[PDB]
């Protein structure tokens, strides 16, 4: 089955395509390879800086008709400088603006740490710590029901909450809207049994990012473990007669999770589509969860002091 049910009654694609590194003169092209061989979800953010060549393709392709819009699932998110409540709604319709879109089917609290406004998507002290915002992740995600309730977003969700934090927004005075999804980090050597159990036991779809550990983070290290050239998971791809990345992509699929790998490399973006067509057994499952090492790409040392930085804590 291609699509989840949330709990806001819709439906979302359970793969999506990727863009945080796409380069802005390479993702057009991307997106629309994308639409072209399947892909009905495009994962997107502002931080990102790509937002408005994203959207020339979703364009081309409603325009052309290749894809209506009701049959797009587009989500993106919102960056750390924006949780005062009088910036959300200017932060979504930017999004909105440069997507080319009237409304998203899905926005996000980007990180639950709120960081002082400004031009700055990172502002520091003179030391290289992040300089938080007093806001909290009570009072932006009231500013996100807003949005529903204005028409911008149809569901909104949270990105890099632990379950301490989801469960905070889970019993918020006066809740409106529960989260739609949470989107964190899952893969082999990151693989969350105890956060997506939490998530899912409260009817949370869980999207996972960096599926295959993001090759292209520019903090790689040559001593980082690479789940690309994991010998036991490349085994495990010969059996199926499938590419590791397609191990890779189908391993969150059968957890009933949603993933987002990111290419901009046409023959890739259609090997990682391809998998609806094998299962991985019990076994293979079971065996990959094994991998767990709590490694992740995404820990930024300078939001470490943060107040709500989200992995200090166990879940
Ligand atoms: N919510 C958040 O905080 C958050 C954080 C991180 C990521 N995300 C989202 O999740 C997406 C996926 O994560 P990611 O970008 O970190 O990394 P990823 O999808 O794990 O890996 C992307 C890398 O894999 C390469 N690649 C793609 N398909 C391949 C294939 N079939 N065979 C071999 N290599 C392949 C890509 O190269 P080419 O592009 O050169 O083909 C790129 O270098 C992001 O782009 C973003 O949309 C969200
Ligand atoms: O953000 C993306 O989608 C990809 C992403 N990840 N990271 C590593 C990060 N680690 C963080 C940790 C916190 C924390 F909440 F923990 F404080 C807050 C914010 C971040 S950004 C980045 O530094 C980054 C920079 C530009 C664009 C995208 C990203």
């Amino acid at each position: 089955a291609s699509r989840i049910l949330l709990n806001n009654g819709a439906k979302m694609p359970i793969l999506g395509l990727g863009t945080w590194k796409s380069p802005p003169g390479q993702v057009t092209e991307a997106v629309k390879v994308a639409i072209d061989v399947g892909y009905r979800h495009i994962d997107c953010a502002h931080v990102y800086q790509n937002e408005n060549e994203v959207g020339v393709a979703i364009q081309e392709k409603l325009r052309e008709q290749v894809v209506k819009r009701e049959e797009l699932f587009i989500v993106s998110k919102l960056w750390c400088t924006y949780h005062e409540k009088g910036l959300v709604k200017g932060a979504c319709q930017k999004t909105l603006s440069d997507l080319k879109l009237d409304y998203l089917d899905l926005y996000l609290i980007h990180w639950p740490t709120g960081f002082k406004p400004g031009k700055e998507f990172f502002p520091l002290d003179e030391s290289g710590n992040v300089v938080p915002s007093d806001t909290n992740i009570l009072d932006t995600w009231a500013a996100m029901e807003e949005l529903v309730d204005e028409g911008l977003v149809k569901a909104i969700g949270i990105s890099n909450f632990n379950h301490l934090q989801v469960e905070m927004i889970l019993n918020k005075p006066g809740l409106k809207y529960k989260p739609a999804v949470n989107q964190i980090e899952c893969h082999p050597y990151l693989t969350q049994e105890k956060l997506i159990q939490y998530c899912q036991s409260k009817g949370i779809v869980v999207t996972a990012y960096s599926p295959l550990g993001s090759p292209d983070r520019p903090w790689a290290k040559p001593e980082d473990p690479s789940l690309l050239e994991d010998p036991r998971i490349k085994a495990i791809a010969a059996k199926h007669n499938k590419t590791t990345a397609q191990v890779l992509i189908r391993f969150p699929m059968q957890r009933n999770l949603v993933v987002i790998p990111k290419s901009v490399t046409p023959e890739r973006i259609a090997e990682n589509f391809k998998v609806f067509d094998f299962e991985l057994s019990s076994q293979d499952m079971t065996t990959l969860l094994s991998y767990n090492r709590n490694w992740r790409v995404c820990a930024l040392l300078s939001c470490t002091s943060h107040k709500d930085y989200p992995f200090h804590e166990e879940f």
